C-alpha cells in the first residue's frame, strides 16, 4: 500500500512540530504502521519522537507515543484512561547515535496489528520487541485524540518529552505490514551482523566476540552462541565461528567449533520480566569464552574455550578439583559411575575406562567425542528441550536419542563438576573443526581449571611460540606451546588481586617483547610486560586516561602494522566509563622506543558516551582497515539481559580514529 502520510526533514530542537492537519483525518481502521528515519546524536534523557494524543484537560493519560532514552532504549506507550489501558513496550540498547563522528540515520518500523492483536518494533532491521495482548488498543482509537506531534507528546496543552534530533523521513500506513514487507525497507546501518538470531546456530543470543586475521587474508570470528538467554554458564552455550574472505564485507553462515547435544538447539525468547528473567537452563553442559590463534608452522587454526559439565558454571564449579588424577607423572580424566558416591574411574590411553578400586580396565571406552562406548557400542541418552509453556522454565526429555557424553547429566559416567579448558583445531581455516580435546591441568590435582581470556591468543612473530592467556586467583597463567599446540606449559605471573576476572589480551610490541593488557577491580586497565617471549613477567602497571567500572570489562588490543605519526602503534578497545559498560572507544597509543612506554594519544568514540559497549574484538584487516566486533549493550546491567542482535561489526580506517 501507499502511505496515508509522508513527510521529511523535520528538525526537532526542543520544540514540537504539529502535523495534526496533515495526519489525523487520514488515519482509518484499527491497524497501522509507522516508518521513521531519524537521527539523535545528542538526545535528551527521555524524549518522544512521535505522538498521537488527546491534548485536552483531564485526559493527560490518553496518548500513543514512540519514545527513546539517552541509554539507546526505544519504546512505545499506548494509553487510554477510559479503557483502563496503559501499555508500555520497550527494549534497551536498540539505537545508534554516531558513527565516524556523523549522526546515524536509524530506521524504525512500528507495526500495530489489530487482527493478530500484536505490536512489533524494528530498529535498523532488527526486531526489538513483539508483544501480543488480550485487549488490543488501536493507536488511533484512543479516546479523544486531537493532536499528532513530532518531537513531543501534547498533554493538557503542554509539550512533554521534548526531543532533540531530526526526523528525516516519516510515513504512516493504514495497514499492519508483514515481516516480509518490513525486510524490504532500505536501511542506512553503520554496522553489520555476523551472527544473528535465526541463523544456523539457532541461538537467539550471542556474547563474547573474537576476531583474528589469518595469513590467507581470511578473517575469522568466534562467539558464544547462547541459548538460555544471555546468561553465563550454567546454561546451554555452544561456540560458533564465521569467516570473511572479503575484508569483512560478507560473512559465512556460522558453523560450530564446539558443541554439546544433551539439550536441543532452540531459539527461545527468554523472559525479560523481573520474576522470570533469572530463569536459567540448569541441566545442560556448555562451552564459554573462546579464543583463537593461527600457527605459522603447521598452518592450523587453534581455538580454545572453557568447558562446563551439565549444570555447572563459574558460580558452582568445584574450585578444589582439577577433575584429573595424577598417576606416575601423567594426568587422567576422572569419572563417576551411576550409583557410586566417589569417582572410582579414570580415562586412560586409547580412551579405556579404568577402575581405580580394582586397578583393571572395564568394557567401557571413551571415544574422540568424549562419548561412552560399551564393548565398542555407542550408548545414548535422551535429549532435553526447554519451554515456558507452564509459566516457568521447564527442562524435559524430548524423545530424541543422542550419543552419551561424559559431560552430560544423564550419562552413565560423569566428569568432575568443575571447569575445564578444551582446544580444537581447523586445517581449512574455519571451514570445519576437529573434535575438541581437554587440556591437562596446570596448577595441580586440586585446583580447578584456569579461565580462558576471550579474544586472541598470540603467535610470536620470530618463532613458532603460541601463547593463550588465562587467569585464576592471584595470577595470570599463560599457556605456552612451541609445537603447534600438541603440548602446553604454564607461565605464571602474579597479580595483586585475589579472585579477579583478569581477562587479558596480548600484543607483541617488538621481537620477544609482549605487553599484556588486563581488566582489574581498580577502575583502571592494567598491564605487564615480558621480554623473553613469555617466560618471565614484569610487575603490574596501570593506564591512566581510560576509566573502567569497579568490576571492569574485557579489553581487546592489537599492534597495528603501520606507523602512526612516525611511531609504532597499539590500539585498545574498551568501554571508557566509571559508571557502566558504555562509552565505547578505540584508544590509539604510540610506543616510546626508548622504554617501550605507550603514550595514549587518540581516543575514538565508537558511539555516544551513554550508549552500550561491553566485550569486544578488534583486528587489523588485510587492507589495513580495523574491524571491530562488539557487544553493543551494557552486558553487566540487569536491565539489559536477553537482548538479540546486539553483537555487531563495524569497519574503521585509521584516519577515522586520529
Amino acid at each position: 500500500i501507499s502511505p496515508i502520510f509522508q513527510g521529511g526533514s523535520y528538525q526537532l530542537n526542543n520544540k514540537s512540530i504539529d502535523i495534526s492537519s496533515l495526519l489525523l483525518d487520514k488515519l482509518s481502521g484499527e491497524s497501522q504502521t509507522v516508518v521513521m528515519k531519524f537521527k539523535a546524536d545528542k538526545p535528551n534523557s527521555l524524549q518522544a519522537l512521535f505522538g498521537l494524543s488527546n491534548s485536552k484537560a483531564g485526559f493527560k493519560n490518553n496518548y500513543f507515543s514512540i519514545f527513546m532514552r539517552d541509554s539507546g532504549e526505544i519504546g512505545v506507550e499506548i494509553r487510554d484512561a477510559q479503557k483502563g489501558i496503559n501499555y508500555l513496550f520497550s527494549r534497551p540498547a536498540s539505537l545508534w547515535g554516531k558513527h565516524k563522528g556523523q549522526a546515524v540515520e536509524n530506521t524504525l518500523v512500528f507495526v500495530s496489528d489489530s487482527k493478530d492483536k500484536t505490536y512489533t518494533m524494528y530498529v535498523n532491521g532488527i526486531e526489538v520487541f513483539s508483544e501480543t495482548v488480550d485487549t488490543f488498543l488501536p493507536i488511533s482509537n484512543i479516546n479523544g485524540i486531537d493532536k499528532a506531534t513530532l518531537g513531543a507528546v501534547n498533554r493538557e496543552g503542554k509539550e512533554h518529552y521534548l526531543a532533540k534530533g531530526s526526523i528525516d523521513e516519516i510515513s504512516l500506513f493504514n495497514k499492519a505490514i508483514s515481516d516480509q514487507e518490513v525486510s524490504t525497507i532500505p536501511l542506512s546501518n553503520p554496522f553489520q551482523l555476523i551472527f544473528q538470531s535465526g541463523d544456523s546456530t539457532q541461538a537467539n543470543y550471542f556474547r563474547i566476540p573474537t576476531l583474528y586475521t589469518l595469513s590467507s587474508g581470511r578473517v575469522l570470528s568466534s562467539i558464544d552462541a547462547r541459548y538460555g538467554g544471555t546468561h553465563d554458564s550454567k546454561s546451554k552455550i555452544n561456540i560458533a565461528t564465521s569467516y570473511s574472505d572479503d575484508n569483512g564485507k560478507t560473512w559465512s553462515e556460522p558453523i560450530f567449533a564446539m558443541k554439546f547435544n544433551d539439550y536441543e538447539e532452540q531459539l527461545v525468547y527468554w523472559p525479560r520480566d523481573n520474576k522470570l528473567k533469572n530463569s536459567q537452563i540448569s541441566g545442560s553442559a556448555s562451552f564459554i569464552d573462546s579464543s583463537i590463534v593461527e600457527d605459522k608452522k603447521s598452518g592450523k587454526t587453534i581455538l580454545l574455550a572453557d568447558v562446563m559439565p551439565a549444570g555447572i558454571g563459574n558460580n558452582n564449579a568445584n574450585k578444589a578439583d582439577s577433575g584429573f588424577k595424577e598417576i606416575n607423572g601423567h594426568y587422567y580424566l576422572k569419572l563417576k559411575k551411576n550409583g557410586d558416591n566417589d569417582f572410582r574411574y579414570t580415562v586412560r590411553e586409547n580412551g579405556v575406562v579404568y577402575n581405580e578400586t580394582t586397578n583393571k580396565p572395564t568394557n567401557y571406552t571413551i571415544n574422540d567425542k568424549y562419548e561412552v562406548l560399551e564393548g565398542g557400542k555407542s550408548l545414548t541418552v535422551e535429549q532435553y528441550s526447554v519451554d515456558f509453556d507452564s509459566g516457568s522454565l521447564r527442562e524435559r526429555h524430548n524423545g530424541k536419542q543422542v550419543p552419551m557424553n561424559v559431560f552430560y547429566k544423564d550419562s552413565l559416567f560423569k566428569v568432575t563438576p568443575t571447569n575445564y579448558i578444551a582446544m580444537t583445531t581447523s586445517q581449512n581455516r574455519g571451514e570445519s573443526w576437529e573434535q575438541f580435546k581437554l587440556l591437562p591441568p596446570f596448577l595441580g590435582e586440586k585446583h580447578n581449571g584456569t579461565y580462558l581470556c576471550p579474544g586472541q591468543g598470540l603467535a610470536l612473530g620470530s618463532s613458532n611460540r603460541l601463547i593463550f592467556a588465562t587467569y585464576t586467583s592471584g595470577e595470570l597463567t599463560y599457556l605456552i606451546s612451541d609445537d603447534s599446540g600438541q603440548t602446553w606449559k604454564k607461565s605464571s605471573a602474579s597479580i595483586p588481586f585475589k579472585n579477579a576476572t583478569a581477562e587479558a589480551q596480548m600484543v607483541e610490541l617488538r621481537d620477544g617483547v609482549i605487553r599484556t593488557f588486563f581488566r582489574t577491580t581498580t577502575g583502571k586497565i592494567a598491564y605487564m610486560t615480558s621480554r623473553d617471549s613469555g617466560e618471565t613477567w614484569s610487575k603490574v602497571s596501570y593506564i591512566d586516561g581510560i576509566q573502567q567500572t569497579s568490576y571492569g570489562t574485557q579489553v581487546s588490543a592489537i599492534k597495528y602494522s603501520q606507523l602512526i605519526d612516525g611511531k609504532e602503534a597499539v590500539i585498545l578497545s574498551t568501554p571508557n566509563s566509571r559508571s557502566g559498560r558504555k562509552g565505547g572507544q578505540l584508544v590509539v597509543g604510540l610506543v616510546n622506543k626508548e622504554d617501550d612506554s605507550i603514550d595514549w594519544k587518540y581516543h575514538y568514540g565508537i558511539d555516544l558516551p551513554s550508549y552500550g559497549y561491553a566485550y569486544s574484538a578488534i583486528t587489523e584487516l588485510p587492507n589495513h582497515h580495523i574491524g571491530v566486533l562488539f557487544e553493543k549493550y551494557d552486558s553487566w546491567s540487569r536491565n539489559e539481559l536477553h537482548l538479540s542482535n546486539v553483537v555487531q561489526y563495524i569497519d574503521l580506517e585509521i584516519n577515522d580514529l586520529t
